[PDB]
């Protein structure tokens, strides 16, 4: 009989398409050397043919897909003054208040990407023409709770577009398409969220709102922000997120620890 | 005569290769009013062709040409260990020892990646064939004094082979195929330092050195680290290193207070 040690350590060597049933009666040792040398040679498969990052390449896709469809390719900063995140309506009795990662004493590290991107549609607006299409793809930050959808440190796609064309149907349909050509199963929840099962991919929203004025805009938008990770752990069957994370503990969901 | 204040506004509007002398007879107003349309005309330039974000085109560039020399894409954690820069060997005494973002109580912002890297030469060895060939571009962070040559907030290259033919010689052709390939000029100074005038875009190292032993490492290397950013300022001549960061301020070293 394997001990729960045993089965914590052969879970993690195991892969969700391994066709290896740990229920055998083949001592632990044995189970053990098969998985290393099915991840090493995973591993080794990689560095000998593709060599891209999950994370990374996931964003490179990304990018491409929405600078095709004509929105402006942003980087911001991630470190921004904490004074964005009480102009975002964020204070005690909400839940992102107390899940801010502060730096020193005016700053923290972004939990989100709407103050950038609002003040990138502002300051855009005199200078492009309508409507306005924008996104970001990098780092956010949260503290939480444990969990198997959680990341403290994650990767959010943020996407805006400001002025003609902001209705509902246009924003389900880039939803829509988006996750298609990424081949990721969802449903649209109506704000609206994007679910994959009891899994949140997105929060969606339909501008104007009266928090618009804070930031200096005055025409409707459209948006969304979905996390990479969450993306990845559905397109890959991750049974946990932490395998899709920046880590040093997995490569492309290929246990380091060998 | 023009104010300083005038002066500064203007420059902050001025391009490179802007074929204007502020030092013209025509007074501020009608000086703005034309800088003005021309930033304009260079971001709808942008948003009607291209789209990219200088700072994520050149790091999809760089990592095309890493993964085709055949080295594995890393992305790791940027929040780290505090520990970490201790076993680096940074304490008192060293400049890095006081320029550390912290968060919470045990982690920082990353300010390098040699830490990372470490450990992922150290696990990959258990798994891939020798040499060990690996990069990562992403955030790092170090409280600076104002300067135009730094931010606090930047990007950095890093990579690192381990093992057989980590020579000097390799090491110095892979800079010179690099550098030469972005189209940035430079000068190797001998560790090692990769110049651009009395710019450093790099610092390189050879191994073993004493500290790998901290890591679990005991196998030659070679490596270098790159400011992304700088070596945006040099290709397009930016006069401070903030046109090219991740910013509210500058879209691809345009300004975006017009
Ligand atoms: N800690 C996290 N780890 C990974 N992804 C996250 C995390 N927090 C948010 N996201 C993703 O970022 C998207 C935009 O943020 P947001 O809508 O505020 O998430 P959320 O409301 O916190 N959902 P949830 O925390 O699961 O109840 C979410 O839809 C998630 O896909
Ligand atoms: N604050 C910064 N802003 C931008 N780039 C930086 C910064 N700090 C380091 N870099 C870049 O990262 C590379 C690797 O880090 P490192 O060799 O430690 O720089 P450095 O020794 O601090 N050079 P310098 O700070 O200018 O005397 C450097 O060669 C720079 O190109
Ligand atoms: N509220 C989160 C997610 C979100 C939701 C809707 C719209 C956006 C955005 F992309 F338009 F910013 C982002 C954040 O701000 O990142
Ligand atoms: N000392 C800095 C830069 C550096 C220098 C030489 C080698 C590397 C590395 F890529 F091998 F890590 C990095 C840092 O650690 O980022
Ligand atoms: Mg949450
Ligand atoms: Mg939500
Ligand atoms: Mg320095
Ligand atoms: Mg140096």
């Amino acid at each position: 009989a394997l001990t729960k040690s045993q089965t914590d350590r052969l879970e993690v060597l195991l892969n969700p398409k391994d066709e290896i049933s740990l229920n055998s009666g083949k001592p632990f040792r044995e189970l053990e050397s098969e998985l290393l040398s099915r991840r090493k040679k995973d591993l080794q498969q990689i560095y000998a043919e593709e060599r891209e990052n999950y994370l990374g390449k996931l964003e490179r896709e990304i990018t491409r897909f929405f600078v095709d469809r004509g929105f402006l390719e942003i980087k911001s900063p991630i470190l921004i003054p904490l004074e964005y995140i009480e102009r975002m309506g964020i204070d005690n009795d909400t839940e992102l208040s107390k899940q801010i990662f502060r730096v020193d004493k005016n700053f923290c590290l972004r939990p989100m990407l709407a103050p950038n991107l609002y003040n990138y549609l502002r300051k855009l607006d005199r200078a492009l023409p309508d409507p306005i299409k924008i996104f970001e793809i990098g780092p956010c930050y949260r503290k939480e709770s444990d969990g198997k959808e959680h990341l403290e440190e994650f990767t959010m796609l943020g996407f805006q577009q400001m002025g003609s064309g902001c209705t509902r149907e246009n924003l389900e349909s880039i939803i829509t398409d988006f996750l298609n050509h990424l081949g990721i199963d969802f449903k649209i929840v109506g704000t609206l969220d994007v679910m994959h099962g009891d899994l949140e991919l997105s929060s969606a929203g339909v501008g104007p709102i009266p928090l618009d004025r804070e930031w200096g805009i005055d025409k409707p938008w459209i948006g969304a922000g979905f996390g990479l990770e969450r993306l990845l752990k559905v397109k890959h069957d991750f049974k946990n997120i932490k395998r899709a994370a920046r880590s040093e503990s997995y490569y492309n969901g290929i246990s380091t620890n060998l």
